[PDB]
């Protein structure tokens, strides 16, 4: 009988439990992510502040449900306090110190086997969310951070600000179970896999022409980046980057795919990712 | 000029033409299925009774059209009589005595792949006919697939049109332009039946709101030792039937053209664990 | 900075610029296509006349945008004049003299597969351009595919924008998020044209409400001896074009990336029965 | 009988008349503003490109009507051309080389009150013209106020009609009766600009949902030592422009009749801290 706690929204002042610093960990959509310290344990945590509204409360609740998943940033506690007379919602999460996804890759020969291990970890985050009827709708590398600078660090998905719930006899078809989109997550998965295997997006900028290339579905696997990469892997990208959402690959299908399913037993054929990624163009 | 008869709803008392017994052949959705006897011929027939309403008249009319198909239980005649002052609709069908689909399979204790294919072909012809005349069954499951006789030459036939529904009112005109229509649920059903035929248990067991998830997510397995000896072609066919998204799923025309179905004669006899696994009734 | 001219609707009498003959080049949907001559150059051009309305002005405007594409009949100038007190819209295009698609095929009594591919590639570029600027032709058939001259170097061009319609008003944004749009009918049409090119007859003959069925169902064959020598790759391409469900069907970008099209030069010359089979006019 | 030309939208390729360079004069709302050269005269002009739609055509038309006003950037000619198959709208304007409003003020000596008034008068005449022909700019800010040349006789001109909008379709008839209409936002903007001109910083700094508050509430100060020497008359004029309630706020006609504006010549030269305070860029 495996039961976990419900979400408790703490009403007491956050400063009773945490030392809140002004150190900005990262600027983002909903605001500044601040570094804070647990008074009793002295561990570092991240703090995200939002104006308290039902939409805000809905997202936090989804993230809370999601926090059980190993590859989703864990919400440790949530407060509802009063800041400047405005009713605010303070969200405390595990501090991910290992940096963004692509930042780690460029700071080192990058193997294919390691790309697969990354894609498998990102996919488990989507699989969990989709299996509990949650669509992230903002899966991009800015929202994939490592827990520590350590090389055993686990990769974790963050920012549930666009997250949305997808819903309120053995022959009943999926359609009959009810109307639902989460295909955009899988599109995002395809873009991320593309950049991981090569080092640049499949749709660059010019800009109203980039809107076309997406709508049309026109992208290439140009050499010398892609020459050494298998037809199997290119096929997987192609099924992720399907223009029509109903044609596109589902998360269950993705995770069952050999390249993902066998992250252990997969070629180490070097990639140009680390090199190509190095082009900052400041 | 091949013309068949229109549906005639007989107003005369059914007891003039048939001896109606109280022997219950099977309890079902719309009620009890009774065994009856043709007075003039003395043959056994099944009788289904429904309250007479336009919805009822519509289903019967669909079944009647369908009754020309070899693998759909045949409606022999239809009566509209008065029972208890309520206006009733009495449907008389060919009587199927050979038992449900899986029942026959478990009572031969070795089941071959070739024979599963022949079954799926026969079930598919029933769906092909229905779909080809714009009818969606929407209740294709083993309970509604019965054999004509206990004989081993028995032909398998589809029954229960209670959820049946009609799907409708220059050589370059596309399918979409011909009109707006779903019948993909019949193909999902076909996939589930094929899964159970090849192994002996559903692809989605019960835990229960988690089973709703496994269907919506499309997660199922081909676990050994049941599926080990079954080909990648067959698994692929199930995989195309059990597509979560209806527009992605296989159509009936595609299914019937697939080699495993199209060549039911020239297909391996590789034994299946179906009969064994099916034997677990768990009373 | 590659900029081309905007559409200018000339208000001056067309007779000032052109000698308009009474020779009918072809009868069609929106009217007769008349042969005309540029006074100053003495070149042959085709003239299409429509009643001037915003629907007419919109189509013309699309054809104008499309006229930059090599495989789309070029609009040379457009006039708005008064004819019989009714306000008319006179469209002048390049005169295509080489005849319809299948006419040129049968007048060479030995048609190779490689040549079919080069045709499909040319037709596909016309669709690719249109779809890439959010235009859907919705009337792609051989009647509207004509050659520029009787010359064998003639280029094939798409015509008749009377049913043309516009399909519209952060690197991770999905195509669905860019906005709601159909142009899959153009790809179906492409599949039908390809079928006839490789064999000599449609994939859906007539009988007539049965032909409506065969389309809606997706039932067509690759019968021998027409198709025996044709590869599985090519049949597979037709099969993806003739998908009943529009969302399953092949997109133009996908079509043009397909090796048979992409490698129109490095493709077998395996003879086709097209020229022979096509010859049966049955007058 | 003082009549001016209507707007002619030229269809010919802009490159026929102008040499379009790749030099970006400024990045903006609707796109990059490129420098171009008139082939026949060799003068420098600015080019703004927009996607051609009725909304785009509406704004351009307003700007065209407005271009007669001395203090509004002058549209010299407009083209409708085809760029990349997309139908575009190319707008050619007089080129303003003198830089933005505040840029000039800092690059100098002290800044006098008399000069601020002359600026406010020039900006007010732009609003007065627009409002008198029922146009509301809705984007009057310093970024959109540029000088014609680096010369100190340069005239200040309003730009960017991307948010511009038309405010409309017996001597005792009240203004309300003439019809329903907002252009008070242009006057609020005028108040903010005047505040910054007299001191060197906005009246609403950032602290961000709290800056939304300070605006909604209407809370701002005239702090010393910036405002100490500035008269009660000038402060009062700001207070009438910065009225929270739009119906309470000053109209353009009232603004221009106000003595500080009306007597830009006969007004104190009391030095301002603007030039000093503005110098704080904080890179
Ligand atoms: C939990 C959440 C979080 N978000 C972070 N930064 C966010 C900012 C908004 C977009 N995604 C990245 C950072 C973190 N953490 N830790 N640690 C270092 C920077
Ligand atoms: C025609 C129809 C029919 N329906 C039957 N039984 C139905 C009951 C409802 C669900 N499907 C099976 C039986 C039959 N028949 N014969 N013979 C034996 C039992
Ligand atoms: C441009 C357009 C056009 N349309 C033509 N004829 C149209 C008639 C309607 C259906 N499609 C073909 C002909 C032409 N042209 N040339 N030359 C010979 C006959
Ligand atoms: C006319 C219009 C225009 N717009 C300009 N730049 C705009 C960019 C959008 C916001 N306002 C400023 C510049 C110009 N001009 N000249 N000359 C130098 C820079």
């Amino acid at each position: 009988f495996h039961v976990k706690s419900g979400l408790q929204i703490k009403k007491n002042a956050i400063i009773d439990d945490y030392k809140v610093t002004s150190q900005v960990l990262g600027l983002g959509i909903n605001g500044k992510v601040l570094q804070i310290f647990n008074k009793r344990t002295q561990e570092k945590f991240a703090l995200k502040m939002l104006q308290d509204c039902p939409k805000a409360r809905r997202e936090v609740e989804l993230h809370w449900r999601a926090s059980q998943c190993p590859h989703i940033v864990r919400i440790v506690d949530v407060y509802e306090n009063l800041y400047a007379g405005r009713k605010c919602l303070l969200i405390v999460m595990e501090c991910l110190d290992g940096g963004e996804l692509f930042s780690r890759i460029q700071d080192r020969a990058f193997t294919e086997r390691e790309a697969s291990e990354i894609m498998k970890s990102i996919g488990e985050a989507i699989q969990y969310l989709h299996s509990i009827n949650i669509a992230h709708r903002d899966v991009k590398p800015e929202n994939l951070l490592y827990t520590s600078k350590r090389p055993n660090a686990i990769l974790k998905l963050t920012d549930f600000g666009f997250a949305k719930e997808t819903t309120s006899p053995y022959y009943v078809a999926p359609e009959v179970l009810g109307p639902e989109d989460k295909s955009c997550d899988m599109w995002s998965l395809g873009v991320i896999m593309y950049i991981l295997l090569c080092g640049y997006p499949p749709f660059y900028s010019i800009s109203p022409g980039m809107k076309t290339r997406i709508r049309m579905g026109q992208y290439e696997f140009p050499n010398p980046e892609w020459s050494e990469v298998s037809e199997e892997v290119k096929m997987l990208i192609r099924n992720l980057l399907k223009t029509e959402p109903t044609q596109r690959m589902t998360i269950t299908e993705f995770m069952n795919h050999p390249w993902i399913m066998q992250s252990t037993k997969v070629p180490q054929t070097p990639l140009h990712t680390s090199r190509v990624l190095k082009e900052d163009k400041e």
